């Protein structure tokens, strides 16, 4: 405790901060998700999105607090047109390479497979741009 | 013979255009590389970076001329300093990803382990920004 009290209390700002930063934070039983506007984070040197975009630099913050979770990344830009999946897997990637750039272990990192049912998609939850074009990190923790 | 007249010609004048846009391309022996500028080439959607950027989708497009060859990518953005090769594997990243959602085969794809002694860095070839940061392509050809 105190390196707890410490620790609990600046993972809520954090969280707080996203929320401010337009990047929302999903929570039920052991799931965590980041919900990230892909309209708002254009997202290629790691260097410029650190510099550049606080929310971006809050999300590595965060994903620091579960160093032995595996991350998932999915994709979705699956708003533009008909039958880009690619698209999708693709911006998976470029979130990946930039986690990995910026300290998540590259194994820990993992696509996640199209169509992934794990994935929101609740227009309830995700709300503005995010319900069209954006990018969610999933994991798993017993923090609870 | 028609069908190799127009390929070959067609070829030639990718890589004129390439040139034209500020990318080399080096032969020797079997051995064919792309250098391209990342001040000029910034690269996050394959979208944007097709739609606005010729060039790159004039590296495409003499890559399909081998679609039978493993293609290696290498970052060096190994200009910025001290003891970086993070980076580097970063946009060489970039650079597979937009390719592969472009087209070229996910398997044929492979990133150069750091330091790889095939990778260009003469900068009596190199010249301009790319001395300093840069991505290759390499491939190898039996063509000749």
């Amino acid at each position: 405790g105190l390196v707890a009290s410490i620790y609990r209390d600046s993972k809520r700002k954090i969280i707080r901060d996203l929320q401010k930063q337009d990047i929302q934070y999903v929570e039920y039983g052991d799931t965590r998700t980041l919900i990230i506007p892909t309209d708002k984070y254009f997202m290629s040197s790691p260097r410029l999105n650190e510099i550049c975009y606080p929310g971006l630099n809050n999300v590595i913050r965060l994903l620091n607090f579960y160093p032995q979770s595996t991350i998932y990344v999915a994709g979705f830009t699956d708003n533009v047109g008909s039958r880009k999946r690619k698209l999708s897997q693709a911006q998976a990637e470029t979130m990946m390479t930039f986690l990995w750039a910026n300290g998540i272990a590259a194994k820990r990192l993992k696509a996640e497979g199209y169509g992934d049912k794990n994935a929101i998609s609740d227009n309830a939850i995700i709300h503005g741009s995010a319900q069209n074009r954006r990018i969610e990190i999933q994991w798993f923790t017993s923090e609870g």
